[PDB]
């Protein structure tokens, strides 16, 4: 097997948290619908979703009732970025978000475009930061909802969540963070920070596929207009049925990362550092987005004047992603496709990269020797 | 633990469906994202999700192409009640479906009657089936869309989807059927059937939570305007992340439970009619919903004049459920409220039939004594 480096695209279940979750599975676990209110099986199925409900909440300094279970961050996007525009359409219809964010989060705006909505997409700077001060500038006093990630999905940015919030609820604007690629490796302090909405996806947290949470605001009030209907209901904000075993994966996950998130990813960035301490010195290659405002685990590297799909094979014993995210921070075409994204993660060990530095160092030289 | 006797609220999952479901979590698996096209971890867990999508599409004689995953039958059933609804609106704006529908079809109808359509809710007659005829004489030329469950989630009954399929394809009127409750059950063979749009849950039939499809049909083509916004995707009809460990399961448990599906719904109709030939002579009981059309594990009973909070408690040896569809078929509030509905299923066993027999018999005696 090629070594794992994708570990911005998902990362294996925790085998503390498959322990967990395969409790909630078969006949002889707590299988029971956590909506069956009438016997022992529902009820204990119903205690396990609310514990983790509570672990989640813990990490982020929220309170349970403000955890939402979703099917992912993608529906947490949605129903954040949909569910306020359209709740609040009458406090004004203009919205502001970043052209690099995930396509959960524009996807959802160009929804709302067909709707009526104005939007304004800024773009970063070269590093991939938010300007604030362009962000204030097109802030208008019908503008009614902001939202801006974390964590860049491709780039690894950290953008100012603190400050813009606070900018934000001075002017009475709703602010939405996809955090998705942060929880469990930021801090997260939901007590002193002025989100009034925010996504999270288990699979990004050694949690499993398939599960996420929206947190919503209770004060001051937050409310959304539904994207599902039918049973449930967590708050009337999300019908359908609460799948224990993925509740009870992603709440783990939560709270394991979390009770050793500054020492993980102190040791990530050791790691990162040290993997690009090693191919730095390779003719023409450029790290994308900022040095240091950047998750630990995020490595995305352009090596000019080569081919993605040339590198994709040379690099094959690593397990790599090789658009528009680079094209905003300044890339032309050419450059872009000539870029590889590698992440790190809690399975990655130092034997690995030193192995890593070995076959890009090895492999790109090749690359240009045969160019 | 009492008897579970609940497996129309959920069922366990399968263990050979987990021993499937574990090969897709933790870091010695097959985590990959199956939307990570540059490497194999990705490639094998699409090819994982696409052989789960082929054993779907052969139980029921569709084409893989027109299965669209879901988080549920809940999201499945809004997803084709308003996603057709909404793009064929031009058409026609008039609706039907039953009283009886469960929650994630009605709430759809309602949520559209806000948009302005007309939805007419038709009631069933006393044993829970659609009156046909009733259902023709609701039918206008601007009728676009019609829904109509499989099999009733509380009383079992089974509606005649095979005529009114036809007879709504003869008037150009898409058909919908929630099937979360006849699927691995009752034959669905989608070459026969005039079906326009499917729903389907695995946790209904020995898959785990959190996991559906949608059955689109391809010819006639059925376009649906989606209710998701992202990546993916679905043929466009679905954003957001395929989970692995979730559509495997559910491939799984489909394709088990169509092997033997006539076998073990036979022994489950001898298991049903065994419990209810043991409890029928109690006084005053009625069964709801008709006795043979009804799918083999569903046992719903009055006992009238008790208390529906006092045979919850009596009968708790026996994990059980204990109102609209009951008022629909004309029960009183009264009647309604001393109604129990107890389910059999896989792993129901002979000895626990005999014992629940003598449960139920012992204690509704002695509510009657105590009355």
């Amino acid at each position: 097997k090629p070594i794992y480096f994708d570990y911005m695209a998902t990362t294996p279940v925790d085998p503390r948290v498959v322990e967990q979750m395969i409790k909630y599975l078969g006949p002889e676990g707590d299988f029971g619908n956590p909506a069956s209110a009438t016997h022992e099986y529902g009820r204990v199925a119903s205690m396990a979703v609310e514990q983790a409900r509570s672990q989640i909440a813990e990490t982020i300094n929220a309170s349970p009732q403000e955890i939402v279970f979703t099917s992912g961050a993608t529906e947490a996007d949605n129903l954040a970025i949909l569910g306020a525009a359209r709740f609040y359409k009458n406090k004004g219809m203009h919205l502001v978000t970043m052209s690099t964010e995930h396509k959960a989060v524009l996807d959802s705006f160009h929804q709302l475009e067909k709707e009526g909505f104005q939007v304004t997409y800024l773009n970063p700077e070269s590093d991939g930061l938010l300007d604030l001060e362009k962000l204030e500038s097109a802030l208008r006093l019908d503008t009614i909802l902001v939202s801006v990630m974390h964590v860049n999905n491709e780039i690894g940015v950290i953008q100012d969540i603190a400050s813009i919030g606070e900018l934000l609820r001075n002017r009475g604007i709703i602010f939405h963070v996809d955090a998705a690629q942060s929880a469990g490796k930021l801090p997260i302090d939901l007590s002193q920070l002025s989100v009034d909405l925010m996504s999270f996806s288990a699979h990004k947290n050694y949690g499993p596929k398939g599960v996420g949470a929206l947190y919503v605001r209770h004060k001051p009030r937050i409310r959304l207009q539904p994207l599902s209907y039918g049973g449930g209901h967590e708050g009337g904000l999300r019908s359908g049925t609460l799948p224990t075993h993925q509740i009870v994966g992603m709440g783990e996950a939560f709270a394991i990362a979390e009770a050793d998130r500054i020492p993980e990813q102190t040791r990530i960035l050791n790691l990162r550092k040290q993997l690009w301490d090693g191919i730095r010195h390779l003719p023409a290659i450029k790290l994308n987005g900022h040095e240091h405002r950047r998750i630990a685990g995020n490595l995305n590297v352009s090596f000019v004047g080569l081919n993605g799909d040339s590198l994709l094979f040379a690099l094959s014993e690593l397990a790599i992603s090789t658009s528009y995210v680079l094209r905003a921070i300044g890339l032309t075409d050419t450059e872009a496709q000539s870029t590889i994204r590698l992440s790190i993660g809690r399975f990655t060990s130092e034997v690995q990269i030193k192995k890593a530095i070995d076959i890009i160092c090895t492999q790109v030289s090749r690359l240009h020797e045969l160019s």
